């Protein structure tokens, strides 16, 4: 599989265009390639302009750009809203620090039979239909991608999530574990398939909170503060679609979003407390306490200074379920020239994160749903760290080559 990521620097453009023809004509040395991707580590200061090009594959057109002097802080968003799709991962099961995440994660529920390679390797277009199948792949993943991250050695300076998202947040923020993580999406799962509540549905809305607060129907309620202007809607279904409906008729902006017949973050869920908040308390023995850097959505800014807020528990996380998401309130914090990664199977957030977010704010995507290649993709949006000055060096997502 010799697909690579290649990385230059130098004092000009053509410096390191030179450079990444030169990576080009020797494709397949991988000794090679591995020194020229140690060698691509040097300061902007000196060597202003960087580029890259993926080697294997055609997302493979070389890019350069100049690198601005200077310290750029690293910020991870993890999504949760439903980013799932038939053949996530697939992809990136090649790198083995992620396939082995993976297995890892199976591990975790070897017992409740599952394997999350099997439902990744599964070819069944329902497969994902089910909340416990979707929730435990979309948190595998997401500690797959934290993984192959952390292994080039980066350390996020901030760490925002997006409902399940929370889970993978903690994993980032040290707080959960690989184990506890995993199982946390299970439950949250199997606790709501159990439940067979009545039939709801969410919906994206181009009003702002406020105006969502005032204008709407009864039993349907504003659920994540995703922008400005932008809120996702929760309720009984009826209710929703009508809403969805009249507002079409007036030119507001109004979006389905699918979710299984589900109100999430909304008081639909509290019948689903009790049970979880059961389950997570054996799971999380002695919680670990957040950190400055995980700025949470489930709490608002005001009770952070807060036992709930203190450490990720079961207590934390069952709240997360229930109460709605203060995504855009989050994003409020994030620094001018800050690079964010949209830690997600596939980047539902995208458009939001550019939309709540400033042009010297740089937003990277490490998946696309049904992307040709996300192997191709990811290895992309490395690539995009390099330009940014993010020092990551991908020979570590590989196997090493020494002594030719």
């Amino acid at each position: 599989q010799s697909m690579r990521l290649l990385r230059a620097s130098g004092r000009t453009p053509e410096a390191v265009q030179k450079l990444l023809e030169q990576g080009l004509r020797h494709s397949q040395d991988l000794a090679f390639l591995s020194m020229l991707n140690d060698i691509a580590a040097v300061p902007a200061t000196a060597m202003p302009f960087r580029g890259y090009a993926v080697l294997g594959g055609e997302r493979g057109g070389p890019e350069v750009q100049q690198v601005p002097a200077g310290e750029r802080p690293l910020w991870f968003i993890c999504s949760g809203m439903g980013t799932q799709w038939r053949g996530m991962g697939l992809s990136l099961m090649r790198l083995d620090r992620f396939r082995d995440s993976i297995l890892r994660s199976d591990e975790a529920v070897k017992p409740f039979g599952l394997k999350v390679s099997q439902l990744l390797l599964s070819t069944d277009e329902s497969t994902f239909d089910d909340i416990v199948h979707s929730f435990v792949s979309l948190t595998a993943i997401q500690i797959g991608l934290i993984d192959l991250l952390s292994c080039m050695g980066l350390r996020p300076d901030g760490i925002v999530g997006h409902s399940l998202g929370e889970v993978a947040c903690g994993y980032a923020d040290g707080c959960l574990s690989q184990e506890e993580a995993v199982l946390a999406a299970y439950w949250r799962g199997q606790c709501i398939k159990e439940a067979h509540l009545p039939p709801g549905a969410m919906a994206a809305v181009g009003l702002s909170w406020e105006e969502c607060k005032q204008r709407c129907p009864p039993g349907v309620v504003p659920a994540c503060h995703n922008s400005k202007d932008t809120v996702t809607i929760s309720g009984p279904q009826a209710p929703v679609f009508e809403f969805v409906e009249q507002l079409r008729k007036e030119g507001v902006f109004a979006k389905e979003v699918r979710t299984g017949g589900m109100a999430f973050h909304s008081y639909f869920m509290e019948a689903i407390a009790p049970p979880l908040l059961q389950e997570l308390k054996k799971v999380i023995r002695e919680p670990k306490p957040r950190s400055a850097r995980w700025l949470s959505t489930s709490i608002p800014e005001a009770q952070w200074h807060s036992s709930l807020a203190r450490t990720s528990s079961a207590e934390y996380n069952v709240n997360n379920l229930v109460s709605p998401v203060l995504f855009q309130e989050a994003l409020w914090h994030v620094p001018e020239h800050a690079v964010v990664l949209e830690i997600a199977p596939h980047a539902l957030l995208q458009a939001v994160l550019k939309r709540g977010l400033k042009p010297s704010c740089t937003i990277i995507p490490l998946m696309k749903k049904d992307h040709r290649d996300n192997l191709e993709f990811f290895l992309a949006g490395i690539g995009r760290l390099h330009l940014s000055g993010i020092d990551a060096n991908p020979n570590a997502l590989f196997p090493p080559v020494e002594f030719p």
